[PDB]
Order: C-alpha cells, then structure tokens, then sequence
RNA sequence: AAAAAA
RNA sequence: AAAAAA
C-alpha cells in the first residue's frame, strides 16, 4: 500500500531576526539619499541628503530659512514622515561621507531623532559646519567620529562597522550593520581604486571576510552600474592633470585650475604640481579655504609652506591683484566655480568683477565634469562662453568618476555574496541597469533582488 | 584748389614660386586620404589611402582584383584622375605612416606615376606587404626608406624632411617640403605625447625652428579638433590596461585582450603585463603576426622568449585547444577581432568555431574604440551580443585616441606659425571644428585659412 | 577611425 | 553626479 518516498534533513533556526530596508529618499532620483535599516525594533538611519537641483529650480530660495516640511514638498529633502509608521525607534544616524547628497539634509531632519550622528572625522567636521550654517533648525545631536576599521556597539544586538573605501571625497566608508542573523551592508558612493593618491586601498580582505561570515542584504548605489568595465583610478586623473599643467610649450602663460573643494586628493595633486611648475599655489574661495583647511588640520593632507589660501572676498581680490602685477606665470590659482556657480571666484573673474583679467591664451583647467542637469548646464555654458570670449583656452573634464562601474559592482557582489541586493542612489533607470547586472550574477528580481521606490519597506525574515 | 597726394611704389625687386595645394581624397570624408603639393610644375603626392566602409557596403568584394576606376566609382580610393588637369609632374609619393587610410590605395594608383614611394622603414615594410598582395596592377615603384629626422633632395628646388611625431602606429612623421619661398608642412594623423611608451617624444625644437624659418602652409588633420583640451597620453591607456589586467580579486579567471594589430606600443604593454601576471602571452591572428613580427624583426620591440605567435588557422586552433586544456588562467591571448571582423580570431571564438570556449566570468578586454560607422557598429554589436550570451564580462574602450585634440592643434599653430592653414583628413564638420579654433588663433577663412573639397586646387602666390 | 582575412 | 556663497 505505502512506499517510502525519501528523506530530507531539516535545518536548525537558532536566531530569527526581522530586518527592514526602508527607502526614504534617493531611490526615485539623484540626491536626497536616505535609508533606514530596522533590526526588529531598532532603526539605524544612513545618509540624510539634499537634492540640489530641486532647490535651483526656484529663484527665491534660501534653503537655510525654509522649514523641512516645505523642503520635502519641494522634493529636496527625504520625506521622512514615513518613519512615523515604521515599527521601531531610531538609535543612530550614520553618514558614509561628507557630500551634500548624504549630509545636506542633516540640519533639517536630524534634530527630530533621539540618536547620535556617526561618521568619519572629516565627515563629522563637515556635518558640524553644515549645522553651524543654520540657526532656524537648532540641531544639536551628539556627533560621534568613528574611524574606518573601527566598530561601535549601538545595541546589544546591533553593531556598526566602518570599512575603508575610495570615493571622490576622503574618508568614505562602507557601513556594515551586524545583527544576530548576519550583516546588512550599505555601499553607496563607493569606488574600487587600487592606486588612490590619498588614503589606503579599500579593504577587499574584510569584504571577503564579511561575505563568508554572512550578508543578509547589500544596499548599493546604481549610479554608474550602466557604464561598462571598471572605474578608472584617481591616478588617471592625477596623470592627466600633470600632463595638462606641465606638458606644454606655453609654460609662462596664465593658468587657472578649478575643481571640487572637497576633492582633497585632486587638490593635493594640484598643489604638488604647482611646486613642480615653479609656481606658487593659491587656493581661492570660501569653500576651498574651509574644506582644504579642515583636511589639513586633521592631518589628511600635507601642504607646502609657500601655499597661500584666501576665503574672504577682499583677500581674494587682493591676491588676484597681486597675481596680475607679479605675473600670472608666477602662480597657480586653484579656485571655486567649476559649475559656474554665481559668486564663486571663477564666475566673478569671468564677469570682470575682479582685478584678474583673462587674456588670449590663458588656460583654464576644469578638473571636474559638468553635472548632468539643465540648471548647472546653463550655468556652466554661461561661464564658459564668458571665458572663451576673453580668449581663454578651456581644458574640460580632466577628471575621472567617483562611482563604481558595472564590473566593479560585479566584483563586489562576488566578494560580499549577499543573500539580497537592493539598488539605491539613483533613478529607476539606473536601477534597471543594476538589475540586469545582478541577474547575470544569479540574483532574481522580487526574490533576492529588490526594486524599491521612495517610501517602501522591504521586510526580510531571516532564520 | 582741392589737393591730395600718394606715394607710388616701385615696380622693382628688392624667381617667383607658385604653390598649389590639391585635395584629392579625405577632405570630404574619413579615409582615402591623398594630397598633392605643387611647386610651379613639380608635384609631391602625400598618402594614397583607402576608405574601408565604402568597400564594406558592397557584398563580397575583392578589392585586390578590382581596377582603379571601379574603386574610384565606389568612393573607396582617391579620384586622382583630376591630376590630368594639374600643371606639373609628380616627383615623389610620400606616406606619413602605415595605416590603410594612408597606404591602402598605393597598389592601385602609385604605378601610374614615374616617382619613388618614400616612407619610414616600418611604413615601407607595410607598403611592400600591401603591394605583394595586389593582384590586378603590376606596381614597380621604388620604395625608399627615410628615417625621422632625415632629409632627402627630390628636385633642384625641392627637398623633403621627416619630423618624428607620435600616433597610434609607430614611425609616423610630419612631412616638411622645403622650397625656395619656404616650407609646406603636412601633419595628418599626429598626436603630441610627452610620455609615449614607444618611440621618442615629438621634436618640438624642430617644430619651433621651422616656424621661425618660415612655413608657407600647414596641412593638418582635423579629426579630433572638436575634442576640447589635449589628447591623453598613451601612458594613460597603458595604466588603465594595467589596472584592468592586474587590479582584480579574480586572478585565475579567463582573460582575452583584443586591440589593433598595428598598435605596437599597446601590444608591447599587453605582453609586458602578461609577464607580470604570470601568464604566457599568445598573439593570435594573421594581422597580429604580420604587424608585430615586422616590428620585432626591425628592432622596434623586444619580446620575452616565452611569447607564442600564430597567424595560421591551425596553429591558432591548436594554441586555443592547448589553452583550454592547460587552463585559461595560464595564458593571455592577444587576438584580432576588436571590430567584430568576420574571420578574425575573436569572432570565430564567439561563433564557437574554435576549441576555445568562453565561460561565465571570462573577461574580454577591447583595448580599442568602436569605429563610428554603421557597418563596424553592426559587426561589434553582433560580436558583443554573442560574447555576452556566453557569459563574458566586457571591458570596452580601454583606450586613448591617436589624434591631436583642439589645444594640441592650438599649440602646433603657435609653434609652426604657418602663413596659411588647410584642414584635411576628415569630414567638413571636423574641419568646422578646426576652423573655429584657427580663427581663435588669428587666421581668417578664405584668406589665410582654407576649407578645400575633394578635387580642388588652392593657389598660393608670393606677395 | 581605420581593418580583417591562412 | 552633487554646489557655491567672507
Ligand atoms: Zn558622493
Ligand atoms: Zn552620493
Ligand atoms: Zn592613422
Ligand atoms: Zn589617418
């Protein structure tokens, strides 16, 4: 009557953890990133960012005076009101680095959470400055510096680990949240760089170790997952910049370099080249003085003792007057204004509001890309037109990306071996590209590969 | 009553040379370049090239068997019949380098001119091979090897000087035709590279000397004059390739590199990297063997004694079978097929017509660009689809251009100080970009800056 | 941005 | 691909 069919060994389940991946902002767009990681009833927030272009489309703005609710209505700050309906209490806010798409919304949203703000030293300095620049939301959260390779136990069941990585700003980290059932890894704004000009090479060994210890979920940026191959190293930008600055038959012509003030590796390269060219490096711009000086006071960069740094309008105008009468061949001005921002040094120069006069053949080196949005594109077009009309020669895009490419994401999937993968930090189109890469690696959409929209919670019941 | 005055000039001399710039091919399109420089009745032809896409659009066509007139009707070679209306006798044919857009039409057009063919040693080797495979015209011009930095006296009034430059193939030169009234400089397919991995740095000193001695006219390529800034050095391609090949956590996976067979510097880099990776470099492909062997056999490269080189179908299939049974992680195959050419090694592999089987995770590195015309785009798309469907990971465009950018052209204008400038070697759109740069430098179109079409002769007289 | 092809 | 603004 009855035949035996077979046997199956049932596994043990010694620890049941309910994980929640909550997408607050930056899953439908570039900017205003915010993620919440729930471990049963505790919540770790990662990255309260701003979306700058939605600010730029309104002329009468002054983000500093606006309340967070209007900023949410504008879509510039993550709509974190969904947090009142996530089942848990926030125990920490973590920021992976100091870019505004990760810390820009801190002074508008952090004060409502009874939780510290945990970040790397440079990031904590930048967060403190960002909060100090507003006196409308009095945000006085405890601010904790956690260095890369260090751990901090936030709950008996939750620990936070920073992993060193590379990016277009120093002191970027992966975040690993360790839970009774494994690790949740957050990797947004990262880049593998085996030859960085500043810092150490990302911790591939620890990444393999984490992959072997158990990763429940990987939250990772999708920004350049559609660019084939691997990201070029910062060394490539360094060498291209060296060739533009030194490899020329027009040594004694005027030269200006503009780049991101927070791109400390790039700025460091530029000032060392200045020493090679026999020119004095002159950093111009409030943001230049702030960011480079902060880096210097934390021991992140070294600086030649002939460097000159001016952030004040009249010190800047005076330095430019001194440069003009001493000879532009005698200095290398590194200044703000690469996106044509009004009020930045290069834009005031282009408008003739300056003692510095651009002449035919003067070289202007944009060690940056143009941010692909119509607003910044219009500003850069106006600035470049003005500079070209005064005879300047433009060296654009002397630059490499700060984001992992498709094959970098492939390698990170192979190292971390996550049970689940969640693309973050982009549009649904960038997520599409990531999804096709992840399917190539074995993941399945809606099963182990998850497409989230702003305001959605993915629940993971890990045995 | 009314009165004024004027000084009449003397009709006396304080012996007249007429210069002619004749555009035959390559001024309306990419490919089939050919220029004629006339000094009163003597003519120096520069570059009889082929335009390959006009061949590719016709099904199953044997250019080697075709007459010159059918090829001209196809648009695939310069229409030199206009030479029967130019008042002079051709005294020399000069080729600036061995690319097919400069030498491909030689076995169809050179034999009708009572003149030698003058080129650099490597270029002469390639020309001799090109003639040997010709099967319709009996070509018996003498081929004279002239090294860079040497001069050769062609007529009582005309000498030819080669100046070394950098390009995507070794032994490229500028040509300076010295006449009684000054020099005519031809600079097509050149690139400034202060750190080349092969050859010497272009002779900037001689270029300045020429500019000060007197240059009547500069004929120059416009190919990338619309690219802002300066061309990245070949060292950049070298370092990107080094990082792709060496910078990975997947040491023991299969890797295949494809690149231009004539890019001897790139191939040299790849083989030295193979030595670093602990793999055996195996060059596969008829063109690979021909070009690399000619370079090695003339002392342009050195090669490790473990290198293997196979141009024959069965040596190739045997080497691939040996690679599969010895382990793909133990070899670095450098092969033809980067444009998806049918019959090339990579294409036959993708078609599964070889012992080599591509598996998931195998890396295919195109150290090349996709040539922007619909035919090669279709071929590369088919090849890439086939490779991706077999699990390959694609690293594309690990590559830098071999052509000067806008500011490189600016500095060459500043060095050579030509009286007249003539853009060549591109479409009228590329010439538009050049013209806009040259107007920035003081030239005026139709006066000292001249946009010529195929089949036009520009006259340059003495004041 | 000018091949591949034995 | 996330600013500037003494
Ligand atoms: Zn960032
Ligand atoms: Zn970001
Ligand atoms: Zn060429
Ligand atoms: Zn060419």
């Amino acid at each position: 009557h009855h035949h035996s069919s077979g046997l199956v060994p049932r596994g043990s389940h010694m620890a049941s953890t309910e994980i929640g991946i909550i997408a607050v902002g930056g899953y439908n767009e570039m900017g205003r990133n915010m993620t919440a990681i729930r471990v049963n009833e505790d919540i770790i927030i990662i990255d309260m960012g701003i979306r700058l272009d939605r600010v730029q489309i309104h002329e009468d703005v002054d983000t500093d005076r606006m309340h967070s609710l209007e900023l949410i209505e504008m879509g510039a700050i993550p709509d974190d009101t969904i947090m009142n309906e996530v089942n848990g209490n926030v125990r920490a806010i973590v920021c992976t680095h100091g870019h505004l798409d990760h810390i820009g919304a801190i002074p508008k949203l952090a004060h409502r959470y009874a939780a510290p703000i945990i970040a790397t030293p440079y990031t904590t300095a930048l967060i403190k400055h960002q909060i100090d620049s507003e006196r409308k939301f009095g945000v006085k959260n405890n601010i904790v510096a956690l260095k890369a390779g260090e751990t901090l136990e936030i709950t008996k069941d939750i620990t936070i680990e920073f992993i060193n990585t590379q990016h277009s700003i120093i002191d970027t980290v992966f975040v690993a949240i360790h839970t009774p059932s494994g690790a949740v890894v957050y990797a947004c704004d990262f880049k593998f760089d085996r030859t960085p000009t500043l810092g150490e090479v990302p911790d591939f060994d620890r990444l393999k170790e984490l992959g072997k210890e158990g990763v429940i979920a990987l939250i990772t940026e999708s920004t350049n997952a559609g660019r084939n191959g691997k990201t070029p190293s910062e060394l490539i930008a360094h060498m291209m910049l060296k060739d533009v600055l030194l490899g020329t038959e027009e040594s004694a012509v005027g030269m200006i370099v503009t780049t991101f003030a927070a791109h400390i590796a790039r700025v460091n390269s530029i000032v060392q080249f200045a020493q090679e060219m026999g020119r004095i490096p002159v950093l111009l711009g409030r943001s230049m003085e702030r960011y480079v000086g902060t880096a210097y006071q934390l021991g992140y960069i070294d600086l030649p003792e002939n460097v000159e740094i001016y952030g004040s309008r009249r010190d800047i105008d005076n330095a430019l007057k001194k440069i003009m009468e001493a000879g532009k061949d005698k200095y290398l001005p590194v200044m703000t204004g690469h996106q044509g921002e009004p009020g930045a040094v290069l834009g005031r120069i282009a408008n003739g509001e300056t003692p510095f006069k651009v002449e035919t053949g003067d070289r202007i080196i944009f060690s940056a890309n143009v941010i692909p949005n119509p607003m910044t594109q219009a500003n850069r077009y106006a600035l470049e037109t003005k500079l070209k009309m005064k005879g300047a020669r433009i060296y654009d895009n002397v630059h490499v990306s700060g984001h992992a490419y498709r094959e970098d994401h492939w390698e990170l999937l192979r190292m971390l071996k996550p049970e689940h993968v969640i693309p973050a930090h982009g549009t649904i189109q960038m997520h599409s590209e990531y999804i096709q890469m992840a399917e190539d690696a074995g993941y399945s959409l809606g099963d182990t590969l998850h497409l989230l929209r702003n305001g959605e919670e993915l629940y993971i019941e890990e045995d």
